[PDB]
């Protein structure tokens, strides 16, 4: 549970606080816009995603957080038990779905399509907030199918607000400060 008020914009100058404050108005929800935070590990992607989610919850919007690998794996099981459609509603019903950590783990090519279904069903219905360390061109490798990746991104990116973050890891930052 992280909020915008604990985010140090001096330590992370690659993100414009103004743009983030625009997100916190939650305008993106009615505009059906997805929010994407991209960049290397530890730079505040998940922090910012959770901050927006926390604002949504406070403003009365149902919000759900899950990593990409967990989402794919859970939907796989639900499908094996002939209850795919029921698990799908869990990820489609929330007004704001945060799909965290897209791209560290290559997804089972046999299960990558579960992610497409969530994206396709939420498409032009309810926002997805996504964090990833990979460029869009690398998504083919993640899902094990360049064609499926293009289809996913076509929907995801159509109505979207993209943040490309940079900088040194805040994790290693805090580690230095202790040592020093
Ligand atoms: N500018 C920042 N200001 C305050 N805390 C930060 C900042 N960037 C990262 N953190 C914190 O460092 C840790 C790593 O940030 P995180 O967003 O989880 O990394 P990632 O970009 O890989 O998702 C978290 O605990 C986060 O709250
Ligand atoms: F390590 Be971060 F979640 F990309
Ligand atoms: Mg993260």
């Amino acid at each position: 549970r992280k909020t915008i008020d604990t985010f140090d914009f001096t330590a992370q100058p690659s993100v414009d606080e103004r743009r983030i404050r625009e997100l916190l108005t939650l305008s993106f929800i009615d505009r059906k816009e997805n929010i994407l935070f991209l960049g290397p590990p530890g730079i505040g992607k998940t922090h910012l995603a959770i901050s927006i989610g926390m604002e949504a919850i406070a403003r009365g919007y149902k919000t759900y957080f899950i990593t990409a690998h967990d989402l794919v794996n859970q939907l796989r099981r639900a499908d094996q038990e002939g209850k795919l459609e029921k698990k799908l509603r869990v990820f489609v019903k929330p007004t704001v779905l945060i799909i965290d950590e897209m791209g560290y783990l290559k997804l089972d090519p046999n299960s990558a399509h579960y992610l497409f279904q969530v994206i396709a069903r939420r498409y032009e219905h309810a926002p997805i907030i996504l964090t990833s360390n990979k460029s869009f061109g690398e998504w083919g490798e993640i899902v094990g199918d360049s064609v499926l990746a293009t289809a996913m991104l076509d929907r995801l990116l159509h109505h979207s607000i993209i943040f490309n973050l940079k900088g040194e890891s805040y994790r290693l930052r805090e580690k230095r400060l202790q040592e020093e």
